[PDB]
């Protein structure tokens, strides 16, 4: 009976990253950790974790603390440790394919994502949420906008989706979607023009 779950958020450790659109990831899984009552002190596999339970499932909440594109050499070998089956590895990244807001939530572009694609031996069948913060503008490119922080109009949107993908994860976790993950998906979408 001990079948864990890895939640694990992405982004870039410190001062010098809070807030920007890049951390989103990591914003999410705070929350969490912070809904659930999950201290994240434990330093293990270049990661801060903390361990818990949603209900009765017991899981471990995650920040990898080596910088976004490395994601994989902390959650690779911190499946392994606990014993988190793939389909138990839960991803939580900022995505520019979605608008600001919208959540996505798969089980089946980003270098974090690719990267830890690659740790789990290209395997690709694990859960991930997805947390749209839109397009860049096509001027000091695609990389600023990243490393930027959101502007308040966004953070409404944002803050909406931290308290909805906290929903999203302990149903899909614990609860069950009671629909497909893709009617979810579908309401996340209408949802950005309501």
């Amino acid at each position: 009976e001990y079948t864990p779950w890895l939640i694990a958020g992405l982004g870039n450790p410190g001062n010098k990253y809070y807030g920007t659109r890049h951390n989103v990831g990591f914003e999410m899984v705070d929350r969490i950790a912070a809904e659930e009552g999950i201290t994240m002190n434990t330093n293990q596999f270049k990661s801060l974790l903390g361990t818990g339970s949603i209900g009765e499932v017991p899981v471990l909440v995650v920040k990898p603390q080596s910088y976004m594109n490395y994601s994989g050499e902390a959650i690779g070998p911190l499946a392994a440790y606990y014993q988190v089956p793939l389909r138990h590895i839960l991803l939580i990244y900022d995505d520019t394919s979605l608008p600001n807001g919208v959540l996505r939530l798969q089980k089946k572009r980003h270098n974090g994502l690719q990267n830890v694609i690659e740790h789990l031996d290209g395997r690709r069948e694990f859960p991930r949420l997805s947390i749209g913060i839109g397009s860049p503008p096509g001027k000091m490119d695609p990389r600023a906008f990243l490393l930027q922080k959101f502007s308040s109009e966004e953070r409404v949107q944002i803050d909406t989706a931290l308290e909805q993908g906290v929903d999203a994860v302990r149903t899909l976790v614990l609860k069950g979607f009671s629909g497909s993950t893709e009617r979810f998906n579908l309401v996340q979408k209408l949802e950005h023009h309501h």
